[PDB]
């Protein structure tokens, strides 16, 4: 049969999907959602066994046991145990493009389970087995004999096995196929892994049970009544006896109750349904849920016969809310959301796609804590308990069919083909009929990069009708096609439009007002956050709040997709596309997540954090007014604390407690502010904090903040005496320069300081030369290869100019003595090729106190690419443990991603002033720093920098950060300006033109001294 | 052009078609006979079959069409007779005058089917003056009613021709037989009869 | 398999459904609807058994012409030749109603032909054979090996020959159900052949 090479054949056997069901016997453990006696956990030690091929299976194994099969623990993707190489490709397909067909060689992962099964299961009702997860499908055996066959690895597939076990000792055969007609639909840009990834369970279910049931709120006008509806079905024989009781409670406090026999009302001219039943239960005053405060109500339904006898009872957890789009906005009880989104994909770097409660409560935690309010099941139904923590702790969730053809050419060559539309609509049938009821779920998604077909419209109606509740959005085909509800780009610019043929990416804001173009636009994903990036994202947040109809997006991504893996000495190491062997593969391209994948955070989420603050602040005079966006909830667990500080020293702060309703606004005067003694900028703080801890935050939780200059006061203070004069030493090679124990060497065909001594000390291990260029972000390269250059992509760009290869000849280096110091100036020119590409003058003043001024003024030809940088960088001799500066911090930022950072006096340990992306590049610049320290040294201007142990030359040639070594002394550039980061996607040029350094003429001075 | 799906005899009757693990096998049967017939010009409708309630395999497959092929308009009686997956309101029997509110699918007046509140579509009946035996009794109200009306845009009579089906008696004389001819039980004797035409193709 | 009891499966190894073609290799005939070569007739005189049930087919038919057959025309419904009745249902499923269940006893329909095939046709391109209307399932075999599975009595099933046939005489066999799965979407108010 090959059932695995038919999208014709999508399961065989396979019962029904349903929503989550325990079958509890209690109606008060079914009410308190505690552990059920009826659902077994199948999860733990099992026996696997791998195979090449589904043919390479010996007929033995379906009977016993495998010698050679190993013990290993389900659920788990085989590839993480080590029986196969995981794949990373992106777009294209892992295997050849000629569906429905797969590979001869056919990795099979044979499982097996020996277990017990008690009499009192089968002497009556029904035993089924349930596979969570299964990637990529699958033939199931009981006891030697066939039960049935499963696609879809990421919704449950169910058997009845009712009729294959016996009492005590059982044995469960499943041979797990990697490729499938099903892998055509599930070509996410993420790793390919297969196995038995999600629980394994058993079930017991009366005979006459409950079969399915749907909860439906609705409301009136203002929200203050709602009607619960209950739709019930059942399975088994029908008897005039039986009854459905649906009661609705608020903690222990019952709500609502109603009894029924079953029945539905007339249907069409044959009549209704003899086998369902609707309950309709009143609420006045409902708690309405929302990510804000998301409150539950718990329902539970009771099977029961006339007398009172339970038969079952099911449950679920109750969000009484309303979804809908209403004159082009999405309001959510009745209010338009601001979708402070994020993709999150399934992914652990030690166990791959196995998904445990603590990761996704740490990762719900940390989204809360930073911020972000809702989240996109990129880019299929995730596991059942995804769901719960959402209802329960607040997230709004877009719930997506798995299918993803990214792969085919064109996109939408399955999706408008009618033979696959039956695969692909199970796939959003089932999605829907397991999540239905699921507060969290605010809007459905037909999947991702499946171009737009015909089967996207018909599965787009089917939803539409079968679920009013929530509204329906896809992507493809150009993302405003007749399959969405919602306008839902990828990597559409703010103000840019990128004009594709077919499918175009408008600047968002031009995208709304397009003729005839009404709905609301989300991105469906925005900020691509690969390695250094979110440059620009500020500027998404600024157009979000400025028009009704831009109502935010969701981040790519969350986490990293990194691996990991252990050197011959045993460390682990993270591990991308092509580190297990696997070609072709898209190498860094699975690492674009705000947080490195064991959960620290990558320094862009604190930009995330900033800018998706629900608090905004307007300062006039010695006023702040404090704005509200929550559209829900009063600031009941929020004080507001401001700080006045001259140049980071600390002149005054205080606290207020904010009471702001939802929407509205707060006035705090500020009490007079005490002149202050000496030059030096004022800068205003404020900090919005959690005094109590939450659900979500511990006490103390900082959720917002904002500054600003206030006065300030410029030095006029004409300086001092020179207690010394700097005497200058001139050679045939060099100018000396001596002023006490401090010597300073500026080699004279070189024209650089090439040495500096304190006492007979050595300050440099590399002379003081400009520098033009950075080790290539992960935006800067873009999709350019080795293999396969990218000539439009920055780093192809500053290569073929010559920026990396261009070498410094000197033009001129003279020295004068002046009244107390001595001037050197140098000039120099970069050339390459014959082409003059920037040209640096300076001068060096080292006067009577020991300060060495330096002043910088470049010029950049204007037919050259726009540089990286324009600053100077060295190599210290010295390590010193901390780095103090008076500047922006504490995190590493950048021009177009700076938002975030506070300007102040911050001091962290060198460490700490290297980022450890995952591919190596330039990191860790602080801006707007006025002075810097490490060691003795102490550097004064308005520049950008970073400090570490690694060159730009190293990072630049190492691959992986695991690799890289310390090098000697500190690395050290100072710069007067840096390019933007960019980030609006990682794939194509995306920093912004005031990002760029275009000016022709640069300016900036330093003052290097000792303390 | 109608795809043969009827499910007439489920209780309810959209018993299968609001049913999604029947939304396959359903579809084959609509996206088939659209892949086979959209270029001959006869066509000028497509119906998505017939007495299988109304169910949202009906609508997906509505939506299909339209998508595919939207030089046709989309016809379907199931549920009601108006529901989201018609573009004509295109019942069967309704009277000219008199309304029978039947619950949950009444079938009202023709000429005041077209003027409930918000309907805006033609209507054309997919089936009406039954012509079983000495039938047509008040054809003309109809003909008066669609030349009167804008938007009642005519019918289609059931039906052509009676399925009666030939049988020998002893003496090998042909005779007309309808249900239970056969030994065939249950049957619904002659209600397979209703042609304008005898099944020679002679005239009622 | 019993794939007739599995809405799930409603052809096997089917191809994708187009509007008419004959192939012409002339493009005059083409232009005046002439008949074509390329479009081959095997309607005519058939061989066909009755059975109670699929299961009570025996093996040898696949690969042989069972002598009990009798020859019959094709196209043709076996009601009118007497192998059964014909049934006049309106409403009432004319078998039990259990989805996607149908009755044990099942008559079955078995036809075969045996033909010749040129050469010509084997050399180059390819064969399939269009059943136009086939009530209401059916298994198709060809000199002996299976080919494929169709359903929707109302529509061409066409399976792709190519692989199976060899220059001459050439036998294929059909088993006909008369119920099936895709009886549930066929209730129409007519007579159940
Ligand atoms: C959006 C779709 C997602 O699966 C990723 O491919 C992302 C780019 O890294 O684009
Ligand atoms: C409309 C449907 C058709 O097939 C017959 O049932 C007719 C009555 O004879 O009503
Ligand atoms: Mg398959
Ligand atoms: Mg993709
Ligand atoms: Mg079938
Ligand atoms: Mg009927
Ligand atoms: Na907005
Ligand atoms: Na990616
Ligand atoms: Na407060
Ligand atoms: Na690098
Ligand atoms: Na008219
Ligand atoms: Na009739």
């Amino acid at each position: 049969r090959r059932d695995w090479e038919n999208p014709g054949v999508t399961q065989l056997n396979r019962l029904a999907a349903h929503p989550p069901f325990a079958s509890w016997r209690n109606s008060e453990e079914a009410r308190t959602d505690r552990p059920s006696q009826q659902l077994r956990s199948l999860n733990g030690e099992w026996r696997f066994a791998w195979f090449p091929a589904p043919e390479a299976v010996p007929e033995s194994w379906l009977e016993c046991d495998l010698p050679e099969a190993d013990t290993v623990v389900v659920p788990s993707n085989w590839q993480m145990h080590g029986y196969d190489a995981p794949i990373y490709t992106n777009v294209t397909y892992p295997i050849t493009v000629n569906p429905p067909f797969v590979p001869t060689e056919n990795p099979t992962g044979c499982y097996s389970l020996t277990f017990n099964v008690d009499e009192s299961w089968l002497q009556e009702g029904q035993t089924r087995i349930i596979f969570d997860g299964v990637n990529s499908a699958f033939h199931l055996w009981c006891n030697g004999r066939w039960v049935g066959y499963g696609q879809d690895s990421r919704l449950p597939s169910e058997f009845d096995l009712s009729a294959f076990l016996r009492a005590g000792e059982n044995r469960l055969a499943v041979m797990v196929l990697r490729w499938s007609d099903g892998s055509y639909l599930e070509d996410q840009d993420m790793w390919r892994m297969s196995g038995i990834f999600r629980d394994v369970s058993l079930l017991h279910k009366p005979t006459t049970q409950i079969s399915d049931f749907h909860v439906a709120t609705r409301f009136n006008d203002d929200f203050s009544r709602a009607v619960l509806e209950a739709e019930v079905q059942m399975c088994g024989e029908l008897r005039d006896y039986l009854r459905v009781t649906v009661s609705l409670w608020q903690g222990e406090t019952q709500v609502a109750s109603g009894t029924a026999p079953f029945g539905g009302e007339i249907i069409d001219e044959r009549g209704g349904y003899a086998d369902r039943v609707t309950l309709r239960l009143n609420v006045e005053n409902p708690k309405l849920w929302s990510a804000e405060i998301p409150n539950l109500y718990r329902a539970v339904v009771e099977l029961h016969t006339a007398d009172g006898t339970l038969i079952e009872a099911e449950a679920c957890d109750v969000g009484f809310r309303e979804v809908r789009i209403e004159n082009g906005l999405l309001l959510l009880n009745g209010k338009p959301l601001l979708i402070r989104g994020v993709n999150r994909h399934e992914h652990h770097p030690l166990h791959g796609q196995v998904m445990d409660e603590q990761t996704m409560v740490q990762d719900i935690l940390l989204m809360k804590q930073n911020n972000f309010n809702a989240v996109r099941c990129s880019h299929y139904p995730n596991h059942p308990l995804w769901y719960t923590l959402c209802d329960r702790y607040g997230l709004y969730v877009v719930d997506e069919a798995n299918i993803e053809t990214h792969g085919m050419v064109p996109m939408n060559r399955l999706t408008d083909d009618p033979r696959w539309l039956p695969a692909m609509s199970e796939r959003v049938t089932r999605m829907v009929q397991r999540d239905r009821n699921h507060p969290s779920v605010i809007i459905w998604s037909l999947g991702n990069e499946s171009g737009h077909g015909a089967n996207h419209d018909a599965l787009y109606r089917w939803i539409k009708s079968v679920d009013p509740s929530r509204p329906v959005q896809y992507e493809g085909g150009g993302a405003d096609t007749t399959a969405t509800d919602i306008i839902c780009p990828m990597y559409a610019r703010v103000d840019e439009d990128q004009p594709f043929p077919a499918v175009p990416k408008w600047s968002i804001k031009k995208w709304l007002s397009l003729p005839g173009e009404t709905r609301p636009l989300i991105l469906c994903e925005y900020a691509h956050a690969m390695g250094n990036s979110l440059g620009g994202f500020a500027k998404y947040w600024q157009a979000f709040r400025q028009y009704p109809r831009l109502q935010g997006g969701f981040v790519w991504d969350w986490v990293d997709q990194s691996l990991i893996k252990y050197d011959e000495n045993g460390n682990p190491w993270s591990a991308y596309g092509g580190d297990f062997g696997d070609t072709p593969n898209d190498r860094q391209f699975c690492m674009n997540g705000l947080v490195f994948a064991d959960r620290t955070p990558h320094p862009a989420l604190t930009e995330a954090k900033h800018q998706q603050q629900f608090f905004q602040f307007r300062l006039s005079g010695q006023t702040i007014e404090v704005t509200s966006e929550y559209l829900f909830r009063h600031s009941d667990n929020e004080l507001l604390h401001w700080m006045v500080a001259l140049d980071g020293k600390p002149l005054a702060s205080g606290e207020v407690p904010l009471d702001v309703a939802p929407q509205g606004k707060q006035l705090i005067e500020l009490p007079e502010l005490p002149q202050p003694e000496s030059a030096g900028q004022l800068w205003l703080t404020v900090r919005v904090v959690q005094p109590n801890a939450t659900a979500w935050s511990e006490a103390g939780h900082i959720s917002a903040w904002q500054q600003w200059r206030l006065a300030e006061n410029l030095s006029v203070t004409l300086p001092a005496a020179s207690h010394a004069i700097p005497h200058l030493t001139t050679s045939e090679m060099d100018f000396c320069i001596e002023l006490g124990n401090k010597r300073w060497q500026f080699n004279r065909q070189s024209g650089f300081l090439s040495q500096m001594w304190i006492g007979d000390k050595k300050q440099l291990l590399t002379p003081l030369r400009d520098q033009f260029t950075r080790a290539p972000l992960d935006n800067d390269i873009g999709v350019s290869e080795a293999t396969r250059i990218d000539p439009n992509a920055w780093v192809e760009r500053w290569k073929a100019a010559g920026h990396y290869q261009a070498e410094a000849a000197l033009l001129q280096c003279t020295a004068d003595t002046l009244a107390d110091a001595v001037l050197i100036t140098t000039a120099h020119a970069w050339q390459h090729q014959g082409k003059t590409l920037f040209i640096s003058r300076k001068t060096y003043r080292i006067d009577g106190s020991g300060q060495m001024a330096i002043t910088v003024d470049v010029e950049v030809a204007s037919d050259t690419p726009h540089p990286a940088r324009i600053g100077l960088n060295c190599q210290l001799a010295q390590v010193a443990e901390r780095v103090n500066w008076l500047g922006l911090g504490p995190q590493e930022n950048y021009p177009d991603r700076l938002t975030a950072a506070c300007f102040d006096r911050w001091d962290l340990p060198l460490s700490d002033m290297y980022t450890p992306y995952v591919f190596p590049s330039e990191n860790g610049l602080r801006c707007g720093t006025r002075e810097l320290n490490y060691g003795p040294h102490q550097w004064r201007g308005d520049f950008q920098f970073n400090i570490s142990r690694y060159s730009q030359q190293q990072l630049m040639e190492t691959s992986h950060r695991h690799l890289l070594h310390a090098e000697e002394g500190t690395w050290l550039n100072i710069d007067g300006f840096h390019m933007g980061i960019g980030g609006d996607d990682s794939w194509s040029p995306s920093v912004s033109a005031e990002f760029q350094l275009s000016a022709g003429r640069y300016h900036y001075q330093l003052v290097w001294c000792q303390k």
